[PDB]
């Protein structure tokens, strides 16, 4: 399948990521949501890869951690 190419302008592939549900819908004009039905949508940028994946750089979150433990064993006494 032949394929040509001509002057390509600057393109900014973006998307709207909901909150209450956190769902993304292909639309940069819509004001409402479908997943849940929120009345507010936040604009977020997205990168494209040869393969075709979406990456959204988010702000690290506070993920605390708990202390670890250890295991032991035992055996006979005599005989
Ligand atoms: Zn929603």
């Amino acid at each position: 399948g032949s394929s040509g190419s001509s002057g390509v302008r600057e393109a900014r592939s973006y998307i709207l990521r909901c909150h209450g549900c956190f769902k993304t819908t292909s639309d940069m004009n819509r004001v409402f949501c479908g997943h849940c039905g929120n009345k507010t949508l936040k604009k977020v940028s997205v990168t494209i890869n040869d393969d075709g994946t979406l990456h959204m750089h988010f702000s690290r979150n506070p993920k605390v951690l708990n202390p670890r433990g250890l295991r032991y064993s035992s055996g006979p006494s005599s005989g």
